[PDB]
DNA sequence: ATTATGACGCT
DNA sequence: AGCGTCATA
């Protein structure tokens, strides 16, 4: 009873940009605003590959990983912005720099964990305590939560969407006990007030809209964030978890979207997150391992302890290119030319990183894929990264992969390379 | 012929 | 270390 950990110790948010690369291009080019629009990479092959889609375009059924030629069949007036190409390859610098804009604003409110190019977790526990003390037991007005959904509400004894949101929010605020500074529901609510402020700052200062989730841990915050995209935020309380999870496919939870999630479904013969509660911790550990089993046992009850790491910067800087079909690299000079291209982009990004962030990478990882291999990577080798010099790095990368060439004579490369990848790792302060 | 990333876990 | 898994625009 009094000793059941309920995982309500923290307030955690996840802020995720809406259709992020599209918004970056729409800010740059006002003609793309409020239009069905997508961002594409390359063009020659089937119109290019779509990697981001505006919500207007999603209404036509356009998705990521769709060829633009096919997207145009669903949406003839679809507008397209192309990813920059430099040194023969897609270059994502504009989006990385836009990401930094957003991450630096979020960092003014709390220490953040950069989780992708367009999202970060925030531990708001401390900030909530201070806002609460400042609050002096004054109720939280609905006006402080103008874009917030309370998951699970309204419920019990209007056909418009904004009307429903307000009803739910009213029920939530009506039930709150603002008298108790240690009340988790209150703490989440104040967390949501801060995230409204955060999201307003991001939009004011960048032009970019985002969504967010507020809960007691990262997995619930991430899940919450997606519930009312775009341009809205969602509070998932501890109490909302049983109903929420009772019809939530297991694959929707972060980390369960792949083989593990499929094995949970197959081995246990269940479909929804909530169904996990009927297994003992030892039962889950027996099937999925000690760590996974303990994680599942707590997660299906709404509990997770994974901390928000204080890391705002990526800990690796990498450059990669596929060489699909018959563009696969079959000669030495080809392989060497592309290693140089990759190395030159890597040097440029590394040098900028050193100046901005007072650190130096010390290890170079070289990865290739060979024709026939289903795996993402066929081979990964490391060597020392001692100088930010593209020609040295590309020469070194070649040295480490030299022996993968099975051809008798050295001018040819066989079997042809379908992927090159250079990654700088192991940063030290400088 | 989705591609270009990036983090974390296992052994 | 090198490989595998999972994730995101
Ligand atoms: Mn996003
Ligand atoms: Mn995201
Ligand atoms: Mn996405």
């Amino acid at each position: 009873g009094p000793h059941m950990a309920t995982g309500q110790d923290r307030v955690v948010a996840l802020v995720d940009m809406d259709c992020f690369f599209v918004q970056v291009e729409q800010r740059q080019n006002p003609h793309l605003r409020n239009k069905p629009c997508a961002v594409v990479q390359y063009k020659s092959w089937k119109g290019g590959g779509i990697i981001a889609v505006s919500y207007e375009a999603r209404a036509f059924g356009v998705t990521r990983s769709m060829w633009a030629d096919d997207a145009k069949k669903l949406c003839p007036d679809l507008l397209l912005a192309q990813v920059r190409e430099s040194r023969g390859k897609a270059n994502l610098t504009k989006y990385r720099e836009a990401s930094v804009e957003v991450m630096e604003i979020m960092s003014r409110f709390a220490v953040i964990e950069r989780a992708s190019i367009d999202e970060a977790y925030v531990d708001l526990t401390s900030a909530v305590q201070e806002r609460l003390q400042k609050l002096q037991g004054q109720p939280i007005s609905a006006d402080l939560l103008p874009s917030t959904y309370i998951e699970g509400l309204p419920q019990g004894p209007t056909v418009q969407k904004e009307g429903m949101r307000k009803q739910g929010l009213f029920q939530w605020l009506d039930s709150l006990q603002i008298d108790n500074l240690t009340s988790p529901d209150l703490q989440l609510t104040v967390g949501a007030v801060i995230v409204e402020e955060m999201r307003a700052a991001i939009e004011r200062e960048t032009g970019f809209q985002c969504s967010a989730g507020i809960s007691h841990n990262k997995v619930l915050a991430k899940l919450a964030c997606g519930l009312n995209k775009p341009n809205r935020q969602t509070l998932v309380s501890h109490g909302s978890v049983p109903q929420l999870f009772s019809q939530m496919p297991i694959r929707k939870i972060r980390s369960l979207g792949g083989k593990l999630g499929a094995s949970v479904i197959e081995i246990l013969g269940i479909e929804y997150m909530g169904e996990l509660t009927q297994f003992t911790e030892s039962q889950l550990q027996s099937h999925f391992g000690e760590k996974n089993g303990s994680w599942l046992y707590a997660m299906c009850r709404g509990i997770e302890h994974d901390p928000v790491k204080p890391r705002q910067l990526p800990k690796t800087i990498g450059c990669s290119k596929n060489f699909p079909g018959k563009t696969a690299l079959a000669t030495r000079e080809q392989v060497q030319w592309w290693l140089l291209q990759l190395a030159q982009e890597l040097e440029e990004r590394l040098t900028k990183d050193r100046n901005d962030n007072d650190r130096v990478a010390t290890q170079l990882v070289v990865s290739i894929r060979v024709q026939g291999d289903k795996r993402l990577s066929s081979l990964r080798r490391c060597c020392a990264l001692t100088r930010y010099d593209a020609h040295k790095m590309s020469h070194d990368a070649f040295t480490v992969i030299k022996n993968c060439n099975t051809s008798g004579i050295q001018t040819e490369w066989s079997p042809p390379l379908t992927m090159l990848f250079l990654c700088a790792t192991k940063f030290s302060a400088s």
